[PDB]
């Protein structure tokens, strides 16, 4: 069940929503529009509030989904206001997104190996949780992986973005499969710590270094990000043969999310 | 002091060939460098075409007894009966290897990228008052203490870090201020000096992009820090500019580097 938010509630606490980023100390974070994102404190307790600007029923249907898909490791709505614009509240987290960490943005320290891999099995789960619902993401990439407190994965939503696309989705195609295509390359970034992108990078697009793994160019071992001390090869080799099998140009071919949480469990067994 | 061999030899584990990372005494090639604990100190021993080399030994020694500073490794000793030379431990590693985070550690702080650069200067300038050419300045030679206090090490050029005049054979004391112009785009960005799959393939050439403005030095920096001000990173990249002009003696000496990097913290 969902609080009962009024905009005058969350006008006030996002402080007349403020428009001055978090880092000079204003209230705003995100631009992701439609739409932009704001923090507040709400119910003791930190919020994101999502203000949507010029698209109703998408606050409808994004109110629909979120509240029958309450998980672990999915983002939490607590509410939403429809007064004279229209708002939905999250709770924050903390940590920020898992691009953000592996690129260790301002200064935060290197995420470990296995704090990696936990959180590969926490956005499997997650991911999981939205097929076993009959829902598609179809946005599945590391920005669009979130942080708590405690490090935990939880899948969010601010077509889809091209370095993340499978082949059938370039082409149009929606399939949950795209989806396990997507998270193959969020695989591939938390071995290699590498962008998903990198337009002056020799190949461009990091699903790339799958081919020159296979045609033995290079080796798995020669991408891996060097800001771990605590990545053994078994348990990489696993988490890449993994992302290697979520990478299969045909659909058909490629695992389901159930399998990719069983494969992601045996990785740490 | 005065090591006998068989000394150095208990203290590395019988020069344990494989890399530490292994659980060997190797740090570096290639004589190559060993790990050793000796008399409260933890060691790098040296091991040393054969009288050839008899005074490369002697030269070290000779230009390290003179050259005790700050900002320079510490000779403490060697080995006369193989020959060995003895240096002071740095717990840290290099600059390079604290710039790319090597096995997880946190990344330097722009405050402490700017204290390293201005020790490193120091001790390029300790070494061009005495007359010396380094010879070999990147961010690999810049070891750091337990203090992070930059000291300047020797293990041509690197490709990557010279001079145009120096790849030319030049040997001049203008060459390791360019060379130190590299260093310091390094702490910049983060980024590796040469990295054969990135455009461009070496770090000096964003020189041009940005003075042809396509590209700005924010667009560079490091992402990996939260206390780097727009103010002291463009004063920063102002001297690393200057150190890159590609004629020498249009370059800042050593001294002007100082007061320039000095100027900086302000
Ligand atoms: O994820 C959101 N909405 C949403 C929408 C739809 C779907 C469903 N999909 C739609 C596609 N088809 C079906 C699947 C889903 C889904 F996928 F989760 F179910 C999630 C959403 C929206 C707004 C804000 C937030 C939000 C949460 C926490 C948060 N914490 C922050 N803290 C920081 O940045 C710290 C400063 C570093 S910012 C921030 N922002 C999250
Ligand atoms: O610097 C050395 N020799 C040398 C020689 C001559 C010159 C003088 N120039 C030569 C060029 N022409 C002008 C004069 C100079 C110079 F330039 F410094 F004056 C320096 C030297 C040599 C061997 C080993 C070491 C050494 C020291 C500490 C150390 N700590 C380590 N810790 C780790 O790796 C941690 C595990 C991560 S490895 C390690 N290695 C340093
Ligand atoms: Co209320
Ligand atoms: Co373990
Ligand atoms: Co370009
Ligand atoms: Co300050
Ligand atoms: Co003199
Ligand atoms: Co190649």
């Amino acid at each position: 069940r969902f609080h009962s938010f009024s905009f005058y509630e969350l006008k006030n606490v996002t402080n007349n929503f403020d428009e001055r980023p978090i880092s000079v100390g204003g209230n705003k974070m995100g631009e992701g529009g439609f739409g932009v994102v704001y923090k507040g404190y709400v119910n003791n307790t930190t919020v994101a509030v999502k203000k949507l600007a010029a698209l109703k029923q998408q606050f409808d249907q994004e109110i629909k989904v979120m509240a029958k898909c309450q998980h672990e490791n999915l983002v939490e709505l607590l509410g939403f206001s429809s007064d004279g614009d229209l708002c939905l509240v999250y709770v924050y987290m903390p940590n920020g997104s898992l691009l953000d960490r592996l690129s260790c943005l301002d200064g935060t320290p290197p995420l470990s190996w296995h704090m990696r891999c936990k959180i590969a099995q926490g956005a499997a789960n997650g991911i999981n949780f939205l097929h076993e619902n009959h829902h598609i993401h179809r946005d599945i990439k590391s920005a669009n992986i979130l942080l708590d407190e405690a490090f935990t994965a939880k899948i969010s939503d601010f077509v889809g973005t091209t370095a993340y696309m499978a082949p059938e989705a370039l082409r149009g195609e929606i399939t949950p499969k795209s989806d396990i295509y997507s998270f193959g390359v969020v695989l591939l970034e938390i071995i290699t710590g590498l962008p998903a992108v990198d337009e002056h990078r020799e190949p461009q697009l990091l699903l790339d270094i799958k081919e020159e793994i296979e045609d033995e160019e290079k080796t798995i071992e020669d991408y891996i990000d060097k800001k771990m001390n605590d990545a053994d090869s078994t348990s990489v080799e696993a988490m890449y043969s993994v992302a290697s099998q979520c990478l299969h140009e045909k659909k058909n071919k490629r695992p389901d999310i159930k399998k990719v949480q069983q494969l992601l469990q045996e990785m740490t067994a």
